[PDB]
């Protein structure tokens, strides 16, 4: 029971929109953790949800983007340890 196929779209020169896939109702909230690839971030959102669009970003830049199921107060440990995780680049250079 995880979050499965994380791929991005509407990308343009300081936004990307992540979607996602996950079973109906299984978690309460995910946690959204991204940075450039080298502070990171921490966004939480509800358990219904199968996209976002991260904005704010930096142009003709790479991010690691991981996406967590939250149960309660908690993450599953193979989830930890094999994220849904990925690298996206915005637009421009």
């Amino acid at each position: 029971p995880a979050p499965k196929n994380l791929v991005v779209s509407e990308v343009t020169e300081d936004s990307l929109r992540l979607s996602w896939t996950a079973p109906d109702a299984a978690f309460d909230s995910f946690l959204i953790q991204y940075q450039e690839s080298e502070e990171a971030i921490n966004l939480t959102v509800p358990g219904s949800e199968r996209s976002y669009d991260l904005t704010g970003l930096k142009p003709g830049t790479e991010y690691t983007v991981s996406i967590y199921g939250v149960l309660g107060s908690y993450v599953f440990e193979h989830d930890v340890m094999l994220p849904l995780s990925a690298e996206f680049t915005t637009g421009g250079h």
